[PDB]
């Protein structure tokens, strides 16, 4: 069952074996992925997170981010450790109490402390629309139509050796899949459909790193939502989905009753489908309980290309229709060297005092804010443009902005900008060498908002900055509860800081 919008959520350690290999994990709700948190647009969510972690190998502190929810007036509830809060310590709990006005779509939640989400703290977060403009396009939309794609590691996140390459050991679809090496015939996930019905499949990348080439043998997929933003219908037969992105697509159960492979090919780790790696099963009601015998094409006919997506609503693009046509036009220098990433020459290292607390305590320019050179002020009520030229090692990098979605004025692998009708989203691949992926948004949400690569290993290695949006109005806009004010003293006492 789905939980929420008012719920407890316990964070525990447990052993799991999603690919047949047992290892300890950090879990929400006792499962991997965690349970779906759900409600309706505009609802009040009160997620009381109980930190019951005891195993220091995966960190006993935690903090949870609600990915893609704007948190307007509740920046303190956003979750990134040392940006909006100190972590919750073990044996304590914290109520993330926020509202979701004006948003409806497919989201997710994850630890936002270190690389802890890789150790298991990740799950779906759905905000339904009782008046969804897409409602007539499908018959079924429920917990059985959520599809999560996850990378899974045998080595614990904190134990990944300095200086060796990090790759996953299994792809998990709805929490199950097979290991790339020492493959065993562990159970695969089954997604069940009824011949003749149409399903809103909510595809969620909960990846710490790889992008996936997602497809379903014999079927095509009609995209209707991108990162929470309703889209015009776009029919594709493969979706390249980067870490933290979401799509809804209509699946029409219009093929013969049978079994079809669901494929999720990561860009690193095991290549292909031998032994049933990178796979799940689409099973029609009445089909034999057996593996599919289908194959993929050699070449997909209609892969998703991001410039083909357009909003359902008339969202336009803020600003003027040329490069630099914004109130605050920025170009970030994104680089990697010697194990660390940098933005404008500064590698992100989390500060001792969370950025929000520094602002509430009276630090009112971004030059005053720690870490020095990692916090950039944005002016209020202004059009912002951010160019994110690629080239840094470890790409393609999926950049994500908290507190906002944005127009993707320029996408990967295409030099032509779109100032008319590009998709809006919250996580975007910045592409390959020579690209100039560019985003735009307006600043109507005071507070410190993280901007970073969503490959968690890259965030850990410094690939981030904080946009301190409307510093002067942050305190008035974001009243804080006593429990939030209590977090840093409790954390600092427990850690002798
Ligand atoms: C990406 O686009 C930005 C503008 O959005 C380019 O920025 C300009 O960079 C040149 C130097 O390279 C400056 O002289 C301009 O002041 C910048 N802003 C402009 C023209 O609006 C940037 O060069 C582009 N990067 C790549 C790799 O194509
Ligand atoms: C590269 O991106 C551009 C800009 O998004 C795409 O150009 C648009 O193409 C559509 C479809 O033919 C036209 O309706 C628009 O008028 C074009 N806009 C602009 C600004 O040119 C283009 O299709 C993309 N290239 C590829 C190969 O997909
Ligand atoms: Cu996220
Ligand atoms: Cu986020
Ligand atoms: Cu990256
Ligand atoms: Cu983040």
């Amino acid at each position: 069952a789905q939980i929420g919008p008012v719920t407890d959520l316990h964070i525990t350690n447990a052993n799991i074996s999603p690919d047949g290999f047992s290892r300890p994990a950090v879990l929400a709700g006792g499962t991997f992925p965690g349970p779906t948190i759900a409600g309706n647009t505009g609802d009040n969510f009160q997620i009381t997170v109980f930190n019951d972690l005891t195993d220091p190998s995966m960190l006993t502190d935690t903090s949870i981010h609600w990915h893609g929810l704007f948190q307007k007036g509740t920046n303190w509830a956003d979750g990134p450790a040392f940006v909006t809060q100190c972590p919750i310590i073990t044996g304590q709990s914290f109520d993330y109490n926020f509202n979701v006005p004006g948003q409806a779509g497919t989201f997710w939640y994850h630890s936002h402390l270190s690389t802890q989400y890789c150790d298991g703290l990740r799950g779906p977060f759905v905000v339904y629309d009782p008046n969804d403009p897409n409602a007539s396009l499908y018959d079924v939309d429920d917990d059985t139509t959520i599809i999560t794609l996850a990378d899974w590691y045998h080595t614990l996140a904190q134990q990944e050796p300095i200086g060796a390459a990090i790759t996953a050991d299994a792809t998990l679809i709805n929490g199950l899949g097979r290991s790339f090496t020492n493959t065993t015939a562990s159970p695969l996930s089954v997604i069940t459909v009824q011949s003749g019905k149409r399903y809103r499949m909510r595809l969620v990348s909960i990846s710490c790193d790889p992008n996936y080439l997602f497809s379903i043998d014999g079927h095509d997929m009609t995209i209707i939502e991108v990162d929470g933003v309703n889209s015009q219908q776009l029919t594709v037969d493969q979706i390249q989905i980067f870490a933290a992105q979401r799509y809804s697509f209509v699946l029409n159960a219009n093929q013969p009753v049978g079994n079809y492979w669901i494929r999720a090919q990561p860009n690193s780790g095991g290549q292909g489908f031998d032994g049933g790696i990178n796979s799940a099963i689409l099973r029609y009601e009445g089909a034999t309980v057996e593996d599919p015998t289908t194959t993929a094409p050699t070449t997909f006919s209609n892969p998703l290309v991001e410039t083909d997506l357009h909003p359902l609503a008339d969202l336009g693009v803020p600003g003027q229709p040329f490069r630099g046509g914004a109130d605050d036009p920025l170009v970030l220098n994104l680089a990697f060297a010697n194990g660390r990433f940098s933005i404008d020459g500064v590698s992100f290292v989390p500060p001792t005092v969370p950025v929000l607390l520094q602002i509430l305590s009276g630090a009112q320019n971004a030059q005053d804010l720690l870490p020095a050179g990692s916090v950039i002020s944005l002016p209020s009520n202004s059009v912002i443009e951010v160019a994110l030229p690629a080239g840094a090692a470890g790409g393609p990098h999926p950049f994500h902005l908290h507190g906002h979605n944005f127009a993707v004025v320029q996408s990967a692998n295409n030099a032509t900008p779109n100032y008319v009708n590009p998709i809006w989203r919250d996580t975007v691949s910045i592409g390959g060498t020579g690209d100039n992926v560019t985003i735009r948004f307006t600043t109507n949400n005071p507070g410190p908002w993280f901007l970073h690569c969503h490959i968690d290993w890259h965030l850990e290695a410094g690939f981030a900055i904080v946009f301190a949006e409307d510093i002067p109005d942050t305190a008035s806009a974001n009243p804080v509860p006593q429990a939030w004010s209590d977090l840093c003293p409790a954390y600092d006492q427990a850690h002798n800081i």
